């Protein structure tokens, strides 16, 4: 079982990263288990906007670390990010604005939940799957 922890938004960055204050320190977080198009790729601007809206509108941001590595080789926090209880990682995949990706053993608790969301976005031909 994983645990949600508090954080506050410092700044939206792009489709799958955001700047949050966590235990009182500014950090860039990179969303576990997903990949968004870069800004210049088809759907890249839409993904950034989607994440932005979701984190900016949240009254409460939380981060949830998985069982494995909590920071990547770039110093980015690796987490599932929640906005008012709704996982931002999942919500983007469900809308076809991210693909499930970067699934490493031991940081993959939510892998099946996210693949189910992606299956539904693909069935619906949403966005990336259009
Ligand atoms: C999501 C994720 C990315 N990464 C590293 C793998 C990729 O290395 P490389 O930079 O060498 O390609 C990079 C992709 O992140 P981005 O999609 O933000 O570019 O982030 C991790 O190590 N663990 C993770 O869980
Ligand atoms: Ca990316």
């Amino acid at each position: 079982k994983l645990h949600k922890e508090p954080a506050t938004l410092i700044k939206a960055i792009d489709g799958d990263t955001v700047k949050l204050m966590y235990k009182g320190q500014p950090m860039t977080f990179r969303e576990l288990l997903v990949d968004t198009p870069e800004f210049n790729e088809k759907y890249g601007p839409e993904a950034s906007a989607f994440t932005k809206k979701m984190v900016e509108n949240a009254k409460k941001i939380e981060v949830e670390f998985d069982k494995g590595q909590r920071t990547d080789k770039y110093g980015r926090g690796l987490a599932y990010i929640y906005a008012d209880g709704k996982m931002v990682n999942e919500a983007k995949v469900r809308q076809g604005l991210a693909k499930v990706a970067y699934v490493y053993k031991g940081n993959n608790t939510h892998e099946q939940l996210l693949r189910k969301a992606e299956a539904q976005a693909k069935k619906e031909k949403l966005n990336i799957w259009s």
